[PDB]
């Protein structure tokens, strides 16, 4: 899983 | 999964 | 953009 | 951008 | 796992 | 960004 916020 | 938020 | 692969 | 191989 | 914010 | 493999 990858998760990116911005 | 991935999940991207901006 | 978001990619997931899997 | 978020990327998720797997 | 990855996370990023920023 | 964000990159995960595995």
């Amino acid at each position: 899983s990858s998760t990116n916020v911005g």
